[PDB]
């Protein structure tokens, strides 16, 4: 299995699925490195973020657990197709990249925070991460190139 995939059992249904402990992605199908990748992300900050402030909210007060629940809801609506990743990043990302639909441009290793970097480089093109934790907050990462 590609980098960091394991076989697990759905707790609710009992069907097997695949989980990636680097990206925190999970999927029902058997899963299908470059010098540079390009990603967008959607950041949700919380009271313990390195800088608990964003363009959206001067004083970010939500708990890490509340931030994780918001991230989980966004992932749900993105996966269902009710919402676009780009639309949710634009409206709700606690990052200045919200104005660019979460786009961060391309980058190589050695630039981003390590958990973010590892997830970015373990994603396949077009693939989306699960919740990814950094000192900034909680990210959803979409690898675009
Ligand atoms: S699974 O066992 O791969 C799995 C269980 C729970 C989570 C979670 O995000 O709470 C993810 C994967």
């Amino acid at each position: 299995l590609p980098p960091g995939w394991e076989k697990r059992m759905s707790r609710s249904s009992g069907r097997v699925y695949y989980f990636n402990h680097i990206t925190n992605a999970s999927q029902w199908e058997r899963p299908s490195e470059p010098a540079r990748v390009r990603c967008s992300h959607l950041l949700v900050k919380h009271s313990q973020s390195r800088r608990p402030s964003s363009w959206r909210q001067e004083k970010i007060t939500r708990t890490k657990e509340e931030a994780l629940e918001l991230i989980n809801g966004y992932i749900q609506k993105i996966k269902s197709g009710e919402e676009d990743f780009e639309s949710l990043a634009s409206q709700f990302s606690d990052c200045s990249s919200a104005k660019a639909r979460g786009d961060l441009g391309a980058f190589s290793r050695g630039q981003m925070q390590k958990p973010f970097e590892d997830a970015s480089f373990a994603l396949r093109t077009g693939e989306m991460s699960g919740p990814v934790f950094t000192d900034s907050g909680i990210h959803i990462i979409l690898r675009t190139e």
